[PDB]
């Protein structure tokens, strides 16, 4: 059987195939020291991954390699792939064949390079690469549907209609989890809490994995922050200091709707939807307004839905069964859904091999990886 | 006991001999992806036929075989019988004699090739085509007559008296159903509705089928129409747009007798129909001015049989019974009609067998097949 | 004197008639801050026009009011109007006479929205509109043609002869220099380059109209640009960032002749000119396989004229005298052919007066503009 | 006329708008006694303010009460206003509108509390508060440029753009004054000058004020440092010892480069000068290059422009404008800015009022205040 | 095996590695004759040291050649070795690497001119010289913590995390057994204890060492004081008389949390402690507050860590691990840890070797000793 890998931009998400739930989960980040290790007696290392790398923010850099769905360090990138075989799965890459997947329209570069560093380096028999949103379709058994993923780094709508891609009609966007964070740590620091290292920062995605919340009316909640204690709740800081945050609990994840708090011009999560779909052809246009499919991270805010609910029954025409599904696996969608298709027997021709790449190399990819 | 398709040019109608209600009915069209499958994982095919193409319209490229009673592809059209026998009806083509239909005076190549499809390939036991009109006057039991066929390629005119052909007077006119809903899309253009893609045209077709009526007086409905809403109805599109059509639900109609509109130097139905009665020879006129019988879909128009009647009586003389004859079976006259005919015992020596097609080959249908 | 405006979709042309060379040049865009101008020492406005725009793009949302020929944003739209009389031509609009151009079959709503703004806002003396593609043709002279006209909304093909219309056989399409544009800003997202603000959306455009240019042959080039450096030339991003485009050069413009790329069912504009002949009357096809005109800035690259050619003798019967006609005042022909239109003594009295427009109102544009 | 008072970290500067000059400088510090004052026949006191603190340190404790731009401490900072009003500039509060300035992004509380104590206690008639980067841009009348303003308790990079901000591009960093003395002092401790109690803290800055410049090229530097006595000039201690300061008079400043030597992760202000420009639209980056405005007295280094140009020419492309404008007037420009500011007619509706307070108390500032 | 001296302020205490406990201890002084040795017969001397000098201080001057881990006196400063060496272990300093210890941040001209003596002078085959922090936390085997080292001469602040300095956050304090010895001196001459001879204040050293001890509350203790017996121990003067001593048990020790009675300006160790957590990166701030590890002979008092515990659970927030570590071994943990340290293999490789410092002499070994 394969194997199966996100490569998540902000935590990788690995396991065994034909499993309905991932078997390792880490943030994708490698540490760097920056401070003098004298203390000779103790086996230290250049190097920390993930778990280790949390336990040691404060001696350490932490660097995303992933940005954007890019790949911008190769060197340290190869690291996750190198923990995630060896050390958290204990499994020789020679033994299967594995998959990843990619940010739609990503640049047709690092596809190669990705593919080069499988096949050269991990030395894998066979090798795979999807796009997101096609696994985590699958992972509802829908095949009439359209997909927000939004990942630590990107956030991407896809329609698919009954498993045909509407490239035309796909469309990205830069806001994701890290930048709605930084947003999150700016408004932090109108209070005193202004952190601002790379070791903070890590805090506050915690924080905001665990507090924030999506308003339904952002003038109502405002008032409500304006004239009540009710929402300014307390936070734990690792340091014991007791932090409170109040509306900011919310004014961060409302960007998504209103980015130019956030200075993107590019519109929101909701209008960008009813761009795509407009997009696409009036043939499909109604089973597009059923089958809004949430996945990935940035989606598990709750009310989040309920928000993206109300914003698109306000754009579409009325009497249209404005739908939207946010099963509690979304999380994890992704990397179900690639379990799902690597159990496939049909699926099984789809693998480039050892030999077509030999044959023609990264390039071949381009020719059947979709 | 045989089989009837009438392989319409918008909608195939098949079923068994005898029946006076025709068992299938589907548009007479293929569908072809243009858009990449990947989504292996769901059983797609390459083709797609009548209801599952009307179901995936946004996918797929729409092509009539069919286009003024031509088959210009032979290919896909073989596709439309295929699915008849095989899925629609599930009946074994080896079993029946088949009976077709044709327009007339369609050129000579097309008769031979249908019939080298239907001995060579469906290998049919027996085989019979006739002009469409003729089925059509059986569908009424009159002999004496003159049919207007208005199918969605071809509107001909054809006289019948007491069962003798008058060739020399039949004429045939390129306006019908699908040109006539280009012209209904092109004036939709001007409000905001512009289509144009081989999806949209069918949604113009349902919307004319549905909301299109024909004008007893142009200028009356045109006066009216500047200084009411009241024809302004609305109609509610597959995306839940709502879209509102004034005068043109009449003003496209209105081509049939004004064709310049549609930059058709030909003249309207009725005063084709007065030209053909004039070509018959005055022994018979009088009966040629009654029994004016409707069939076809574009004879489906409310309206249409009243203003037909008023301008023939505008140009004949007179005193004379101008009567038009518009059963509620137009929509399926001409099938009616070959029902009956293939029940007739003397019609059944009429047949033409797999020895004799053996014998000539296709050139044979030339010297029965009427 | 009248005075002529193009009002191009992309870029607005303005000037008095009888010049040979517009005046007045500038993009027809508005734009809006989306910043707060907390510089109060500064006289800021709240918009701004053309020049300005494009000097300011980076602080700016930038619109076009003009959208496939539609003015969907009548507000902002009158700005540009309001530019071009008292800003750029230094012009009173009551001293004057003019001359505007829209789409054919446009949307009949907004001639009488425009001829409203004219006569009410403006108060001009008396107005007219003709389709771009006549006065197109008299900047050549001919009176049998065809023309194409590209601009950056629409992209259409009408056919005249000795100075006759044949409506029957105009024909529209969408793809235009804007969705051109934004094609081959996907395709650049391969690369770094992924742009995608508004404000970068006018760079690609810039960089499509110094540096894009039409194959002759896709697989010849598509071949050559895999087989060798030469077809990559380099780009200075403002910032000074050097982006290399390779076959991208060209597999963008190839979009007009395979416009499936760009997912739009309409064939290009080749195939549709092909399909307009053919509509017309075979008295004319002659005179039509003749005297292709081409207009507009989308006509403006390199080598379209030569794959035209080819194409059309592709489609055409040999022994056919397929010739076009590329100008090189191409970019201007509308407002020229509209300057030459305003200096004819008989077109004098075609003009609509203040008195007939009060008399009664927009409505009676119908029926003497064409 | 209104009074202008940058309160800055380190040092006040106050005077009437309208002056190019600063009428008013002091250190913005307090002194506390810490030894008995048995002296009983002479009037001491229990607080000491500026010069009298300057002149004795060895008694008092001396505390900034502010830290980052943060008021830390309410009592004592009163003080500063208190001197600056009634002894320094020996004027009424109620008699004239004051202007005040803040870090940007500052802790939301602190310029309420400022608000409440300028309109409580100082009674002042009408009152604002600006961004230091505002009024110091305005120094140099530019309206497009960067700012790096870095006083004693701060360093941030401001972009404005034709007098826009550009928030989400705003970056400020804790290095500034206080902490690269903090610096100086440490390594001058591998010397036997190791001071430490905050009386000597002053003297260090003193030295730092009077010696410390800043190298083109470390490595060149320590080399001829390791090489050479040339660097190794001498100061005059207060108590007449001699100290030689080497290689450190440069080691210091380098920290703005390399803040790791002084363990703070984020980096210099050449790395987030360049991470702030490339934080705007690329249609603004050209003129960001240019106009870099120094600001503050940590830009009062010699040296430190070039290494600036440097390093910045370093980061852009080349073929780009980078250039650096360092004023002599910078350690007053915030001030100059001010007053300028407060001439402005227009301005003069800016201004808050008593009665606008009255109205609505602190929180109205963040309505118009920035 | 190498050999290891701590070189402490106020006692040097040397011996083999490897051993847990140290072999020789004795006070680092000399004694200087002031008197005439007129009694020829005797074999005195110019010089004394450690025991003979405390035999003998009546008869000296007594000088500590180090204060405050300042090497102030190189020539009598030798000694203190050359007894270590030759007449103490009786070894020979060609036959072992030998181990020393400094302040942190100690001027580092000492640094190099120790390492030339031990090179030139005792010709030492290898060496190396590490923080004493270092060190007293290998004695606990513990690789995160915080050390307090409180020798006679200086008190410093290190935090160590998982073997890593963060010399950013090092803070140092003058405060020291001999200091407060000093003070100890000065209170008792409230009574007529006045000793402030040399000699005697090696006695108030003894005294302190036996009879003080630290307040868990100030004024709690001072009111008991003043209002029973029971405080006042008594102490046997070397003379026979009877000194009775009363709160200056505890008053004394106070000071290293009230410095300002010693008129110092820094605060006491508890405040330092805080501030030098507070300097770290939050990632690491509770395992700070964990493993305070106290060390050096003013950590010997009792109830010390009691008072250090209070005041820092008074500064850090609420439910956090506050915990300090007082190991019995505190008064020997500096050299324990440098036998451990000279145990390891790997740490084998870390010594300067007698080549290396011939290559470049003591300018070496900031290169590699920290
Ligand atoms: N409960 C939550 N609430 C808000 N944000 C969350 C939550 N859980 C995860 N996230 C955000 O989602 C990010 C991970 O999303 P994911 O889809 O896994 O991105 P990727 O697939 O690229 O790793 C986290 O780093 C965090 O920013
Ligand atoms: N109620 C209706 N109103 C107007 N047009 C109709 C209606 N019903 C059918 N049509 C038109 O008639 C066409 C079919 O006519 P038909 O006689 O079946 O042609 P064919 O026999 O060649 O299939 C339809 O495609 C449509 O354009
Ligand atoms: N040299 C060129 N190469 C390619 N495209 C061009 C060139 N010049 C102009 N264009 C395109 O043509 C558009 C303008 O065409 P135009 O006919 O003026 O449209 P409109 O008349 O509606 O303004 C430009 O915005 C650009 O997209
Ligand atoms: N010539 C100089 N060289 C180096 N540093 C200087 C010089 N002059 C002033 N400084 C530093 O700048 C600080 C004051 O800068 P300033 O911009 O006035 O801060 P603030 O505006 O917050 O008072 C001084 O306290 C000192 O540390
Ligand atoms: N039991 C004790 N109570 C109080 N102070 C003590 C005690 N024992 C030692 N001291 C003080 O500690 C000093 C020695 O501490 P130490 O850490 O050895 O300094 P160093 O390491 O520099 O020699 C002694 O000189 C004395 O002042
Ligand atoms: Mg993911
Ligand atoms: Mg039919
Ligand atoms: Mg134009
Ligand atoms: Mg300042
Ligand atoms: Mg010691």
């Amino acid at each position: 059987a394969a194997l199966v890998i996100d490569n998540g931009s902000g935590m990788c998400k690995a396991g065994f195939a034909g499993d309905d739930a991932p078997r390792a989960v880490f943030p994708s980040i490698v540490g760097r020291p920056r401070h003098q290790g004298i203390m000779v007696g103790m086996g230290q290392k250049d190097s920390y991954v993930g778990d280790e790398a949390q336990s040691k923010r404060g001696i350490l850099t932490l660097r995303y390699p992933i940005e954007h769905g890019i790949v911008t360090n190769w060197d340290d990138m190869e690291k996750i792939w190198h923990h995630t075989f060896y050390n958290e799965l204990r499994v020789a890459p020679e033994e299967h064949p594995v998959l990843l997947t990619e940010a739609p329209m990503n640049p047709k570069s690092n596809r190669e390079k990705m593919t080069q560093i499988m096949f050269e380096t991990f030395n894998v028999p066979a090798f795979y690469v999807s796009i997101q949103a096609v696994l985590s379709l699958y992972s509802s058994g829908r095949t009439t549907g359209i997909v927000l993923d939004s990942g630590d780094g990107v956030t991407h709508v896809v329609p698919i209609y009954a498993g045909f891609s509407l490239p035309h009609a796909i469309l990205r966007i830069d806001l994701a989890g890290r930048d709605l964070t930084d947003y999150l740590m700016k408004i932090l620091s109108e209070r005193g809490y202004s952190f601002s290292t790379t070791a903070e920062r890590e805090i506050v995605r915690d924080i905001k994995e665990k507090l924030c919340y999506v308003a339904l009316d952002f003038e109502q909640e405002m008032q409500t922050a304006a004239q009540s204690s009710s929402i300014e709740k307390s936070y734990e800081l690792p340091d014991g200091q007791v932090i409170t945050i109040g509306n900011e609990r919310f004014r961060a994840p409302e960007a998504l709707f209103h980015p130019s708090v956030l200075g993107l011009e590019s519109a929101g999560i909701d209008q960008t939807t009813y761009n795509s779909i407009m997009k696409c052809d009036v043939d499909v246009r109604k089973e597009l307004y059923g089958n809004i499919v949430m996945s990935g991270g940035t989606t598990m805010f709750p009310g989040i839905a309920e928000r993206m609910q109300k914003e698109i029954t306000a754009l579409a025409p009325s009497s249209m069964k404005v739908k939207i599904i946010a099963p509690p696996e979304r999380k994890y969608s992704v990397w179900i859904g690639g379990s799902i298709l690597a159990s496939l027997t049909t699926f099984q021709q789809m693998w480039i091999s050892k030999q077509e790449y030999d044959e023609s190399g990264p390039s071949i990819v381009h020719h059947k990886c979709f």
